[PDB]
């Protein structure tokens, strides 16, 4: 395997992370941010994954704007940014939380040290459970919530959740081996909240996911033109918003998405209002060690 290549998709995924960090300041609408992100990303010629997440304070994630936003961050407004991209297949995945213009509290501290924690146990030839635990200890330590059902995951060459989810928490069953090639994006999130995220509408994103022959019009033609250009990764409303009639538009892969030929992810939202902490890096385990992609 081209771990080699992989890593640079990191590396990028650094570049734009670090630059994506300052540029979180208020006045800063999510769009223009966001956007200026992205295309940064394609600066390099990183294709993007997946769009860049900007879920913020009690929303979990999955939000990545659309043009008609506005929301133009508040100071300490627990911000998060997560970037995606990949070469080929080849992703990467790494995010921070961003108390908007002020300082790392101990929410922030807390997702980190977990993240942390994780990869100093993380080692090819471990109990998945193991790292699951490290990380709820270091939120029971800061004395915090993480959450449950999302957590971090394995992934495959083009596949965003290719599988095996390492949880925020030690689930005696995760009782499986990481080895070397093994590659997966530990994902540490916290709240105060509880525990849970919910789906929550809207639902910007969405995903191809099977040829379903279509029987309105432009729907094969959105369909076939979403296959083209994207294939497997995830994509927004925003970037599909500069090819029809609006309505007409959301209409269409919206009928697109009953057929079956793509999933809409809404939005996550810590279940109650619980700030959403949340933290992300990629790795591979190998051995004694392991690398960080997004270091």
């Amino acid at each position: 395997m081209d771990t080699e290549k992989l890593m640079k998709a990191g590396e990028i995924a650094k570049k734009v992370r670090e630059k994506a960090i300052k540029l979180a300041r208020p006045g800063m609408l999510l769009l223009e941010l966001a956007e200026s992100i992205e295309k940064m990303i394609m600066e390099l010629g990183g294709k993007p994954a997946f769009p860049v997440n900007l879920s913020i304070n009690e929303i979990a994630a999955h939000y990545t704007p659309y043009k008609g936003d506005t929301t133009v961050l508040k100071e300490g407004d627990y911000l998060k940014i997560d970037v995606g991209v990949h070469i080929d297949g080849f992703i990467a995945d790494t995010a921070v939380t961003v108390r908007v213009g002020m300082e790392e509290d101990e929410l922030m501290e807390a997702a980190k040290e977990a993240l942390n924690a994780a990869i100093s146990v993380a080692r090819a030839g471990v109990e998945i459970k193991e790292l699951g635990k490290a990380i709820e200890n270091e939120i029971r330590k800061r004395g915090f919530k993480p959450i449950v059902n999302l957590s971090g995951h394995k992934i495959e060459r083009y596949k965003l959740h290719a599988g095996i989810s390492i949880p925020n928490i030690y689930r005696p069953h995760d009782n499986y081996v990481l080895k070397e090639g093994d590659v997966f994006a530990i994902e540490p999130f916290a709240t105060i909240g509880a525990g849970q995220v919910i789906e929550v509408p809207p639902t910007l994103i969405y995903m191809y996911v099977r040829d379903v022959p279509v029987r309105v019009a432009q729907a094969r033609f959105l369909l076939a033109k979403i296959k083209r250009e994207y294939g497997t990764l995830p994509f927004a409303y925003r970037w599909l918003q500069n090819d029809m009639p609006e309505g007409q538009l959301k209409l269409a892969l919206k009928t697109l998405e009953k057929a079956g030929a793509i999933y809409g992810y809404p939005v996550l939202k810590e279940i109650r209002n619980g700030i959403v902490a949340q933290f992300e890096h990629t790795i591979i385990v190998e051995k004694d060690s392991v690398i960080v992609t997004t270091e």
